[PDB]
């Protein structure tokens, strides 16, 4: 089997992407944030504290004839941005772009933090990291990908995120029309539960390539590109007037600038992030100070190849017995 679904930016800045997901019988369609940096499928629901729901579409398990309470199961998660959610668990039928899993753990939110409430466009998350990170207790649950894997034509999914435009998540096949040149595969460590790999270096604009190992994670659920302070300083030093602002919480730059591209290495291959991808617009409405899309990972504890990087590539998440990551230009 295979699945194919369109993923759509939630706003004009590509702050996140939502993908429609069918849950239950009859289908309840929710727009979820596909997140290769976490491993829980959780949804706004009929159980969510009413004051914490503001515009989202909710899952009502009592209206699904295939929903079954997973007795005794609870979940609780906190993300790297400080947001959180928690609740109980159902199993139900879940389909993505034509691909169907029965008995998928659907984690029903009883509580969500304010950032989730304030984002009316995201109805929940669908985790695509390794199932070892799943928070369900006392019996850890498998991700959608994990559950589908054996049935897929090939044990892979691919992320093809758009710049200010829709893109695609495919399951079970590689669309050879969706990229240019070749796919370069690189090793993955699953020891932290992430799609963790090592970039071979970087370049700023038309500058020379710096060969240096950068360990980080391929994370569709993170907006920006988070890299070591040395690398990030070298980038923003090429933008007149750019500076790190502790009051804003990162590098800002004059909205009148033309940003340079940023290249990262995948083995001997190179992915180029156009400068426009690195502009996240005014820090506040009407400001001429703009927020940068490349930020320091210092104090995160890990480097993160978020959407800014990933949307510049066609990315293969290869879930073979020995997982690997593949990157192509497009």
């Amino acid at each position: 089997s295979t699945g194919s679904a369109t993923t759509t930016p939630i706003d004009s800045l590509d702050d996140a992407y939502i993908t429609p997901v069918q849950i239950g019988t009859p289908a309840q369609t929710l727009n979820l944030d596909f997140d290769t940096g976490s491993s829980d499928l959780w949804v706004f629901s009929s159980e969510t504290t009413a004051s914490e729901v503001d515009g989202q579409t909710i899952y009502t398990p009592s209206k699904s004839t295939t929903a079954k309470l997973l007795s005794g199961a609870t979940w609780s998660i906190s993300y790297g941005d400080g947001s959180s959610s928690s609740g109980d668990v159902y199993t139900d039928t879940v389909s993505v772009g034509g691909l169907t899993v029965t008995g998928q753990a659907v984690e029903s939110a009883k509580k969500v933090s304010s950032s989730f409430t304030e984002d009316s466009t995201i109805d929940g998350l669908l985790g695509l990291a390794f199932s070892t990170l799943n928070t369900v207790s006392p019996t850890q649950q498998k991700t959608f990908f994990d559950n589908a894997k054996a049935s897929l034509d090939s044990p892979v999914f691919t992320a093809d995120l758009g710049y200010h435009a829709p893109g695609t998540y495919n399951f079970g096949f590689i669309d050879t029309t969706a990229y240019t040149g070749s796919i370069t595969y690189t090793a993955v460590s699953t020891k932290q539960g992430f799609w963790e790999w090592t970039s071979t270096g970087y370049a700023v604009g038309s500058g020379t390539f710096k060969s240096t190992s950068i360990d980080g994670i391929a994370d569709t659920g993170t907006t920006l590109l988070y890299l070591p302070a040395t690398v990030v300083s070298a980038y923003w030093a090429q933008v007149s007037g750019a500076k790190s602002s502790s009051s804003v919480g990162g590098y800002v730059f004059p909205c009148s600038a033309t940003l340079p591209s940023f290249t990262f290495g995948v083995g001997s291959a190179r992915i180029v992030i156009p400068g426009d991808y690195i502009d996240f617009g005014p820090i506040s409405t009407g400001s001429s100070s703009c927020f940068g899309g490349i930020q320091s990972s210092a104090g995160i504890g890990i480097n993160i190849f978020g959407d800014v990087a990933l949307k510049a590539a066609f990315v293969v998440f290869n879930g073979a017995t020995t997982p690997t990551l593949g990157f192509a230009s497009k």
